[PDB]
């Protein structure tokens, strides 16, 4: 598995606008909401869960990276895998999107798979 | 268990106004005090204790996130489970509330379970 | 044991003004000096030692918290247990105070135990 | 092995201009892009992958340091070993370079190994 | 052993002017260069090697503290043990000094041992 796999999805030129931390079923998790830097489109929501999904090993790295980009407000590309989380209330609160990567973006391009 | 379980309680549009770090019964712990962003109402006090309670796995994540939100002074939703800590002197000084989640808040909504 | 036990001591309206990190007898340790925000009184010195004393488990959390408060210069309450460290050259350089807690302070009170 | 082995490669007076974090084959990894402070030449790309390659042990330290230099935008020397990552899509997106060290630089020299 | 042992060496009123991180023999390491704040004298170079020497336990604490003081440019006392590292090219690039402590130095005397 890889962040950049074409079965994952990404959204470019987003700003991380919200951050949530919690626990579910013995596992720390976090979620972020992102919106286009230019005001267009719909918000993206994705979560990472420390002990769940193939993406579990990168939990701490993604959490720290999300916090950094959140604190700066800079434009980023968010990589997700759709339809992972399954607890209905959790999905309805956030989304079924697993967060699988974060890339910095300049004006015209982002540094990461596309 | 989940941060968002309806048997937990939460308080929106709060600011983390104080932070304390200590140790109890072999465990580092931290407690926070939060107040309404607008200055109304009654302060909320919650603690997290390393290697104690079902919420233990999230101790470091919550500590890190509390320190961040404390340093920014931004509006947040605090999520707690009541009646967890039983050490009487500790409860008298702080409270029996376990901290179980933290969510950033815009002016219109908080990013988390409700 | 608890930070807030009446057998510990505390000092309010202090500011962390120095920080030292080192190692002794295979254990990382750090020490801080605090002084009254208003310049009065006598400095307080306390150290935490990673593998020693009943307070060992909170070493990392207190080091990080000390670093934070040292960086902001904000007024805090420092909690110690007296007469813990015993190596004479160490005590004479620093003190025998074990660091057992740190609380943020407001104008009129601090957020932490007090008798 | 060592960061400063002559079989490694280094690039001086670079600025870390982009940062990516992701996961591959069970391992979190990060990559950085660096560009000459003077605007010349071609960007250098290097990645570190947790628990992969002989450089695995230094993953966290390099991530932390890359984040630091990325945030300041100061000029550094980036040290890499070429031809380490072999996953073709990953290499195409980023490069085969393993990140093996970072050195700060003054205007006249960098603090790290050099031929 | 202790940072403050009289068999160690220390240098007061220094600042951390450079920082390098890398790996050697499967161990993360970092080195710092310090110079007198006032510009007199000659630089001191010291390194900490994560898996190596009696000082190994303090590696993360020293690296974290080194980063902090490097970022602020504030005065410090650096404590070292001489003639520890032995890999020749490494020693020639950096030094044989192991970093064994860091003390803040705002006050009249630095906050740390000075035997
Ligand atoms: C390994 C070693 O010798 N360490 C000693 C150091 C070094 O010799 C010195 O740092 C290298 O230049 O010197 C130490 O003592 C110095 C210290 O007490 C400082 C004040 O913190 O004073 C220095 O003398 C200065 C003094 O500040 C003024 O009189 C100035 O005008 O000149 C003199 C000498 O130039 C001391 O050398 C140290 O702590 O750095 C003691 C170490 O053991
Ligand atoms: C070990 C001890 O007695 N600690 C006292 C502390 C010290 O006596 C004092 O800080 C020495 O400088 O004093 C404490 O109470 C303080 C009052 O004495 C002071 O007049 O006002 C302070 C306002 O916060 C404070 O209330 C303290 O520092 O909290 C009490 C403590 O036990
Ligand atoms: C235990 C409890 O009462 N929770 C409720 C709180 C509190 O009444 C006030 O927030 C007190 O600050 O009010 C809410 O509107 C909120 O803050 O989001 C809904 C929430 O369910
Ligand atoms: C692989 C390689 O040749 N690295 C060399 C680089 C590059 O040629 C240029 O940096 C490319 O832009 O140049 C140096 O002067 C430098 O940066 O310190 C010496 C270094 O050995």
């Amino acid at each position: 598995e890889w962040t950049g796999d074409n079965t994952n999805a990404y959204y470019s030129d987003e700003v991380i606008s919200e951050l949530h931390v919690g626990q579910i079923d013995t596992s720390p998790y976090f979620c972020i909401k992102t919106v286009k830097a230019n005001g267009s489109g719909t918000p993206v929501v994705a979560c990472a869960v420390s002990k769940q999904s193939i993406w579990a090993p990168s939990f701490k790295e993604l959490l720290d990276q999300a916090r950094y980009f959140y604190s700066t407000g800079q434009s980023v590309r968010i990589h997700v895998q759709k339809n992972i989380w399954t607890y209905p209330l959790f999905v309805n609160t956030f989304s079924a999107n697993a967060l699988v990567g974060l890339s910095s973006c300049s004006a015209t391009q982002c540094f990461g798979p596309k």
